[PDB]
């Protein structure tokens, strides 16, 4: 009565504002018999999105 | 004049009579990303012609 806890109402997020996240389940099919390692992207170390 | 070495006229051969073989340059694609293994001859030791 004389003192109640005071909830926190502000609070900051500098990150991403997400919930949902795309995950790898299985591996790309690199290298291969067929298309030569020399096309894919992943094998510049260009980072994907 | 006396004596001439005589030739050699007669002789057998048992073996084949073929003067012609076959053979292999560069090996086959096994094992490979498409053909499972399982499909070719080779992988049971069947002897070919």
């Amino acid at each position: 009565l004389l003192h109640a806890d005071t909830p926190r109402l502000v609070t900051w997020d500098a990150g991403l504002c997400t919930s949902f996240k795309i995950v790898p389940i299985v591996p790309a099919q690199v290298p291969q018999d067929v298309l030569a390692y020399t096309f894919f992207t992943s094998s510049y170390a260009i980072q994907s999105p």
